[PDB]
């Protein structure tokens, strides 16, 4: 299909009535002239609801973009797929989202990088590239803030043009406005990263007051902080619920609003706190803390101005009844819900059961997780640091939980070096993690380089013994197709040393993310996961770029972006429920099947509207129950005879497949034969394909 380049629209999402510019951009790679049609099909579901045509004529490796126009049907909250055939030529897809408001459906993405030499064409680049290929409709701008406590930087009544952030990064505030006014130009929203609870240190002059704050003890004596490891750096905790507190930072928040142009604010916070305190001495329960903080927040914000006063907060450590998850969900005044996974839903059924209740107590809001997949594991292709060339060092193997056959020590001297000759098997960006060991007592140092040139110093961190490996020394960097040399040397100026076990090519593990998004979806969730400049998020503070995704996934994000927009109706809607009760089965002929996302069977999640009764199935073929560590290939699967029981209640009109893995997401229809046994009323068909994730939908009169 590859002469279609590109199938993509103007915005992220549209107003019912706007007008929609459906591009196609198209070469003609055959080797030899092309004559003939380029044919649009839009679906809602099952139903086609528009087709049109084009004739196209191309040169021999000539390109083009048609534009095909459609006006989005009045219906709101509706998502469409979009099918463009060019023949010979190939086909493409994409979708479209209808709907008045992002926070029905939110697709959600960020920005953490603010940098002044950033020209106001390439931020409108940045968000255009993920509104088109991934449709996503809001932006959380993170660390974009001078302070927790004071958002703008201003001197006098001026705003300052830059500032350092916590990190000491520069933030450019037209940098910042450009991002801004790119994203409402896709339709896009902008929340702003703000804490709940935070100030910086040294807080009194800028009349806070630790009055206000959340205490470690009964006698004021330790305000709860977060320690950021250079003995100056600091945000201090307070109390939600003080008046105080709210008045001051609810009017940050409004500043951020009515200064910069935010849309609303995400709300941040650290997670379980025990044992609190006010300061004067009151024992408090700080999970029960956060609901009325947002409740008069949302009503500031909406008083403020109704078109920006979007809220959202995070749920720090997300599982079933877990801290602060039912008076939050339950309680408070939010637009959506998010919840940061931690090691408390360790297995996609924990995971699933989680979501569910989220959408329940939340009475069918959205949900988005931050789940930051492959979190713990080097992935990508590894180089061992005892196969590449190394000067004035040598390997051993006297430290164990190495991986290869030993690793490099004694790195500690001036003209050390370790050369890796790396191959790119694409042109684009590459993540360089060193797994490397340092017990020094202090931050060692080496020079990076690669192909000949100083790229930067790079910091390894002291570890407590010298068989404590960590991966967490890395730097990004762009490479053309082909070799490459990626060098460290011990220079002038470098201090410590480390024992160097490898380099690795940091890269998402696409199996593991494919199926985690899936299971994602079907529970009836999204996932924030990109951002900036095609970059998937590896970690919880955003900026970090220790893994990058390959072109490969690149491809299954468009695709599963696409799936979860065009059939939103279908997963994310408050129609859409769990059809959990009636002993509801599903038999697979030739594969074990389960029901609870077990290891190395196909995985049956059961959910309905009031239309349709809707199957998923998850192929954990050949992989263990894990959502967030690395996976194999699922064992894929052809002309799978299925059986679906269903209550004898329910009468079948329709079977309907649609999966991201197969032709783009298009529905294709089944032939079905209905039956009654022992196991009660069911229908039965052959799935003809199941690689990652089918959705299988049935119509119900
Ligand atoms: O995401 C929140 C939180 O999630 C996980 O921890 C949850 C658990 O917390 C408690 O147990 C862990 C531990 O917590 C404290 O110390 C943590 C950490 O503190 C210092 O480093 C802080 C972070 O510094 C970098 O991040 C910079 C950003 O810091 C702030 O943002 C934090 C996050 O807010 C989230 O709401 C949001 O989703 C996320 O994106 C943000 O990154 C700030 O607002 C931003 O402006 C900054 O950019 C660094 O990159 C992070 O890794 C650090 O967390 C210290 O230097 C570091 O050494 C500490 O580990 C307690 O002090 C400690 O006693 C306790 O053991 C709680 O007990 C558990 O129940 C709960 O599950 C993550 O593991 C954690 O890292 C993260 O902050
Ligand atoms: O005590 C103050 C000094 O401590 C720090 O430097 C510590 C060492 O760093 C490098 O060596 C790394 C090396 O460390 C262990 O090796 C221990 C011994 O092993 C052999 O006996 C060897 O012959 C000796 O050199 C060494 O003492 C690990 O087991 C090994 O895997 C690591 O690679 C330096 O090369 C050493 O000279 C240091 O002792 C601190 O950074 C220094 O500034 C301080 O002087
Ligand atoms: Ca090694
Ligand atoms: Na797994």
């Amino acid at each position: 299909s590859g002469g279609i380049e590109r199938v993509f629209t103007d915005k992220a999402r549209y107003n019912p009535g706007d007008a929609v510019s459906i591009r196609v951009q198209a070469k003609n790679g055959t080797g030899s002239s092309w004559s003939g049609a380029a044919r649009l099909e839009i679906f809602h579901l099952e139903n086609s609801v528009y087709t049109s045509s084009q004739s196209l004529s191309l040169t021999n490796g000539q390109s083009t973009t048609l534009t095909f126009t459609w006006t989005a049907p009045s219906t709101d909250f509706r998502g469409y797929f979009v099918r463009i055939d060019a023949g010979t030529l190939g086909q493409g897809a994409t979708a479209i989202d209808v709907s008045s408001d992002f926070t029905k459906y939110p697709r959600y993405g960020y920005i953490s990088e603010f940098e002044s030499g950033e020209t106001a064409l390439e931020s409108k680049a940045k968000v255009d590239q993920l509104a088109q290929d991934y449709h996503i409709n809001a932006w959380q701008f993170y660390d974009w803030m001078w302070r927790h406590d004071k958002m703008i930087k201003r001197t006098g009544g001026s705003i300052d043009s830059t500032w350092l952030d916590l990190f000491n990064r520069e933030i450019s505030w037209s940098t910042l406005q450009n991002q801004i006014d790119a994203v409402h130009d896709v339709n896009g929203k902008a929340m702003a990263y703000a804490m709940i609870y935070a100030s910086r240190e040294n807080y009194s002059p800028l009349g806070i007051s630790p009055t206000w704050g959340i205490y470690e003890d009964s006698s004021h004596t330790n305000q709860f902080d977060v320690d950021f490891g250079d003995g100056s750096t600091y945000l201090y905790m307070f109390d939600p619920q003080n008046p105080n507190w709210q008045n001051y930072i609810h009017a940050e928040y409004i500043d951020s609003i009515n200064t910069a142009g935010f849309d609303g604010i995400h709300v941040a916070q650290m997670g379980q706190r025990s044992n609190v305190y006010d300061y004067n001495g009151n024992s408090i329960d700080l999970s029960t803390r956060f609901s009325p903080f947002l409740d008069q927040a949302k009503s500031v914000l909406s008083a403020n101005n109704p078109a920006r006063d979007n809220l959202t907060y995070n749920i720090v450590d997300g599982t079933v009844n877990g801290w602060a998850v039912n008076d939050v969900s339950k309680n408070a005044d939010l637009d959506f819900l998010y919840s940061e996974i931690w090691y408390l839903s360790d297995s996609y059924n924990q995971l699933k059961n989680y979501i569910e209740q989220l959408r329940a107590n939340g009475g069918n809001k959205a949900v988005v997780l931050a789940a930051y997949m492959n979190y713990a594991d080097n992935a990508g292709t590894r180089y061992e640091a005892e196969s590449a060339s190394m000067t004035n060092v040598s390997t051993n193997t006297n430290h164990a939980g190495y991986t290869g056959s030993g690793f490099v020590d004694q790195f500690a001297s001036t003209g050390d070096k370790v050369s890796f000759a790396i191959n790119a098997p694409e042109a684009g960006d590459y993540s360089l993690v060193f797994r490397y060991g340092n017990n020094t007592g202090a931050n060692s140092t080496l020079n990076l380089y690669v192909d000949g040139n100083f790229v930067q110093k790079l910091y390894f961190f002291n570890q407590s013994s010298w068989g404590t490996w960590k991966h967490d020394a890395w730097y990004q960097v762009p490479l053309t197709q082909g070799a490459h040399t990626v060098e460290l040397r011990y220079e002038s100026g470098n201090v410590g040393a480390v024992n160097l076990d490898s380099l690795t090519l940091g890269t998402f593990d696409e199996h593991s993310v494919r199926l985690a998004d899936a299971m994602m979806s079907a529970s009836g969730a999204t996932h924030i996961e990109l951002g900036d400049d095609n970059q998937m998020l590896p970690h919880e503070y955003y900026p970090n770029r220790s893994k990058t995704m390959r072109s490969s996934l690149k491809n299954a994000m468009k695709d599963h972006y696409n799936f979860i927009t065009a059939y939103e109706n279908l997963l994310f809607d408050s129609d859409v429920v769990p059809n959990d009760t009636g002993s509801q089965f599903v038999n697979l002929t030739g594969v074990s099947a389960s029901g609870d996302g077990s290891a190395n069977t196909v995985w049956y999640i059961n959910k309905r509207t009031s239309d349709y009764n809707i199957v998923h199935l998850i192929n954990l073929l050949g992989n263990d129950n894990q959502w967030r560590n690395t996976a194999s290939q699922p064992s894929f699967q052809t002309n799978l005879p299925a059986k679906i029981y269903i209550g004898a209640d329910e009468t079948i009109s329709d079977v309907y497949l649609a999966s991201p893995d197969l032709s783009g997401g298009e529905t294709q229809e089944l032939a079905f034969t209905s039956g009654t046994d022992a196991g009660g009323k069911y229908v039965s068909f052959t799935v003809p394909e199941l690689k990652y994730w089918n959705m299988i939908y049935m119509l119900e009169h």
